[PDB]
């Protein structure tokens, strides 16, 4: 249904953004960094072996205090990489990571500008974990999640490597006229309704938008997209992937929908993590 | 065609739901026939360590003897963990190792099998002595374990294998065929209504057939203690279904009851259920 | 889905109709019997060679030119049964299970119903009306619209002697539209939903054709069929019309089948059924 | 189609209400806490291309003193005190022009349940504040979320005189639950799906919110309606609220609609029992 | 979206298919039907309404028939009211916009094109006929079918002065049947797909009914819409109309909206369109 | 409703074909094999209501030498030789392939991995040919969908057919149909590839040896094929790549408004027609 594929790859739409998207976010970070992180550990009940889960608290948004996971595997090793993995169920739920070597921090997002600042903030509580190296944290998430981890790309000081699967919050007007899924019906839904609402919701949206953190972005990235996908239509994904300013590759999956590569790709993010941190 | 939302017995005649069972007078001889069968190759298991990017498990690719000496494969998950002998869950579905992490986490060697049901029954059974055949796997704590195709299959292999000490059976399918049939029009159920529209004359054959797998007559005899679970809003396999099977299990049992499921039964509520039921049985 | 079979095979519902139900058949039929029926067979060109197949026009409701098909097998006989089927009327070669079995077959091509039924009955006349033809052996038969309307042929007509009755539409009415949301029962639902106020009209004026009503007065023997999950004309509707029909009559129940019915099973059992009542 | 209970039980089904020992508490409290804020109604003509009605932008505070709007619509009528509908949902001013046009002022406010609530009983002292109004002919209405809301208020307001309560939503949730797969009763069940532990707490917690239990609170005068093909607003949680009406009752049946109810023919059955109940 | 962007649909003329009698065709169906008295009845209705006054009217359309409207006119002290011709007929009620704007609102029970194209010719010739119409000032009507009878009614009308043709149906036949699998337009195709041998007939006889036949002859201004995820009447059908209306005209243009249009919205420019226009 | 390339493109379509260096040592082999043990063709009269047609219950030796079952229907007609059609599908009840012996023609109706199919198919037109009154000259091989690709298949691999009627037909042009349509049957394949991310090579490499496109390329008789515009079971782009790389006489019947029901009676019809023409 989308482009093909010669041309998804040489798509570069044109990018809307206000003249203060970087002042709106300077401004955001700092107003939420006026508090102290404090950052709290507590260990929890679990029936997992292979894996110590902590819940944690820390300072998000305006000081509130917001919660995660923190899945540690139980091997030898003194400092372990990292894997901040945005979306939640249970701790079990999230066993890939720790698997695979990585302590893990599970936050659920709690509009966007409170959750893009908690998300920017859950990677400095992952950090001040004693255990965790930190030239080896990675931000993870697949669509809402691949939309928040791709604007902390652009967001954190602390990050080193983006995981970002078929991701959610980006080319919002491009989404909009190629499906008529959730999540991106809703706008269609509400543009419905407020006819007059067009140039408002286009420019607030744009503050959100995952191209306009990707142009922005430095860090070295893996994306993942399904061609077939029409939750997050190829031509959204390709538009941030192609705008994104950091060493990048993607993994093209022609015969999938959102699940993307699934667990295929799960090897290749260990794959691309491990060439990268040697 | 789905149901909107209950459309089943109510619970309070569920848990005292017995329909009258159909089998043949061979049901037994069939069954212990068909494993003498299979008994006269020699298993021959084989575990092949995997290089593999898990740090928390070692993984092997098993091969072993099945159905008629056919050589099956599964994979072994063993978590790395100082005990000599450990329990295991042999898991009826085979996709990535990574994908069978629960049980080694929760310190369960995992025997993942991949997967006519005269074949694959007999594949299964002989799962449970591969699984067995590993130095590290403590006999006294073997569990079997499926949901939908894969908790019909453990249902009747926990009536089918000496070496199997408990059952984890999730929204079983192959159960109670002729009420299944006229409850759903979804797969798999389905697949039976749309042969019996074109072959009009099959009624009779057709569920005499199938009273040969039906989880139902392998739960009447079944010893093992077991866990079932159930989605009251199942329309793949419905309650009813489920409920005539875990009322004839002649073992010690309990039933998961979850009101607002679909198919997805109780999810990872009830893998963690699972957790704490074999906990006290093995404790 | 419906009521359980013990109970269908006892459900007979109270009937509606109105005080002129006969009156109005009766003066509907004489009004058309007032124009010559004026039957006329023309000799196709067919790529046939089992069967001769004739374009047969005649006068139906109110002296309209209707078209039909007759379809005759080349068998020896100087004198053959002969199957009314209704449904438009497709090709030739769509109808040719009743000339393969050794029947004549009279396809109507169908165009409300004071008109269609009139047509229909008409129909009978005219195959009545071919030499060939055996006038002891005239049956009527149709699925579906077709059932409904072979089930009022089998009241209306006096020339016809058994009735073929599949899986009828035409039938309970009041019923059906309660139990299902299928087309076609659903546009009655559908015109309620936007003309509140016009429920006992609708249903009066429709008990003028409804199934089990002429039932109830068909004397010739028939042959119904069911499908237990058919919910495009329901089991209740059905047997309504199975149990309060007068003539001799049996029927086969399809419980794993939908509207499709017995399909080529039940098309083989009618066979049976009709050579068992012509010996 | 029919899918709930049969209509002969419907009209007896009164099923065990569940309610926390605090329920009046709760919301005698609610409603002190947002009182202790004066209300400071505004009204403010708005330019309209309207001719038979003059449209107000109202401000005034709700829940919590937060500044909630609303459209007031008079009608041009030479009377110096006419009845007024509030209605709850807020679109155009033009959408609205049903009650004006009988004749009504129509106040239309613009709608967590805890805040709506609030909100909605404060909305009627708002247009009981318009001088132009008649106290003792405010009716509070609404249909679906809109109803299920107006119920609430037909037992919160000192102030609201009848009740128009058609196919509401918010009505005996453990049950809608069980019956049907649409929005928006499903964002319970889709919750419940996901957090296995927490039945007890949801329908604790939403006992303070259901229609049925202000229903058995409420004492003014009402008319119901309800659609027996309604898969949003299924019968029996519309019965259940119904039944359970401690004021003077009507309810309409509308048995071949769906979540529509009966649309227009019920806004005139609305506006004919509410002239039967003011003279 | 699904069919042309927009840029291409500003520009889209498609060739034309009409008969050489096209205009014979109508001239000879508006005579013949001119031939009867038209005979315009009022009777004031007994209404709960206030602010309008509501006629049943009765006229003389095709042939001679006797056709029904409602005329709602409201209560102003105005002489002389501009009208619209409202094309679809429910309760007076529902169609409280017009009157609420200070139009008379002649409101036609559409109910074959031959019989409702002329049947809507006449409903203006009735509405002018009320002495308190201004007929400098009579608009014409419709959404959907009703945008299709108005777009037609622009051509046929002498007494007409303006149009509103929303979303409208009957336009661009054979490009909306490669288009849309929806109703209305997919009757067309399942015809086809039964009847393969009659491709020329379907398309050369509704070429007579073809609104981008009517609007490449109307003369009169006009406002159009079209909601750009319509697929009941896909933009480029409604663009071809559009691009080959022959009077001075404009189009909203709704990108978010299926075939709801501009609802509420496109309303209001109409008031304005009119209010522009007129003064 | 239309969601393909449009007609003029249609007509000129020929996208690039893919097969293994082994595809006709693979039949040739496949054949062979199955030609070793004897056809062994087995007819009964069976008790029929039918009048107009002799029904017999056929067994013969299709793949490796299993023992398949099919129908024949006979018309009863003066004539001493009959030409015959070999129907590729429940074979369902004999009543149920009426139209060619109603037409004059002798039927053969086979009971339908593919590898056994195709093998159990060539076979059946000699067992078909095996029957005194078949006229071997006039031997016609047809099949709609998974029936249409199977005659495609036959019209390359069998000695003894003379004509082809090949609608709508399932087994075509792999690659694209995928492409385009989720339906069934070709949404098992996109299945399979969705959840075995790296056997795309292999699968498209397996399936290049059934290809309808592939035997089409080969095949020397005559043949009528149709196509529906509408039809997204077997979308058009797919039955256009195999008629236009069909390498015998050929014509296409094309139904625009029609989905996978294709032609329905008009088009046997057509096939009447053809046949005709083309045996006198």
């Amino acid at each position: 249904f989308d482009l093909p594929l010669e041309e998804l790859k040489k798509y570069r739409p044109e990018r809307y953004e206000e003249k203060d998207f970087d002042e709106f976010w300077e401004e955001t970070l700092a107003e939420s960094e006026k508090f102290p992180l404090d950052p709290v550990f507590e260990r929890m009940e679990s029936h997992l072996k292979t894996v110590e889960a902590y819940d944690v608290t820390f300072s998000g948004y305006r000081g509130q205090r917001i919660k995660g996971w923190l899945l540690v595997p139980k091997l030898e090793e003194e400092k372990l990489p990292c894997v901040v993995q945005y979306i939640r169920g249970f701790p079990h739920d999230w066993l890939f990571w720790p698997s695979m070597g990585y302590i893990c921090f599970v936050m659920d997002t709690r509009y966007y500008r409170r959750v893009f600042t908690d998300a920017v903030r859950a990677v400095e509580a992952a950090a001040s974990f004693p255990q965790v190296d930190q030239e080896r944290i990675v931000i993870a998430g697949g669509s809402q999640g691949g939309g928040i981890a791709l604007a902390v790309s652009a967001l954190s000081k602390k990050a080193k490597a983006l995981l970002c699967d078929v991701p959610f919050l980006c080319h919002f007007r491009r989404a909009v006229q190629l499906v008529d899924t959730h999540p991106y019906a809703e706008i269609t839904n509400f543009l419905k309704t407020h006819r007059d609402k067009e140039e408002i919701v286009f420019r607030t949206l744009s503050y959100f938008d995952g191209v306009n953190f990707a142009a922005r972005a430095k860090i070295p990235a893996l994306f993942s997209v399904g061609l077939m996908d029409n939750i997050c239509p190829p031509s959204t994904v390709f538009a941030a992937y192609n705008y994104y300013a950091g060493p990048k590759e993607i993994r093209i999956y022609p015969y999938n929908n959102h699940e993307g590569g699934g667990s295929f790709q799960a090897v290749e993010q260990v794959k691309f993590l491990k060439k990268l941190f040697e």
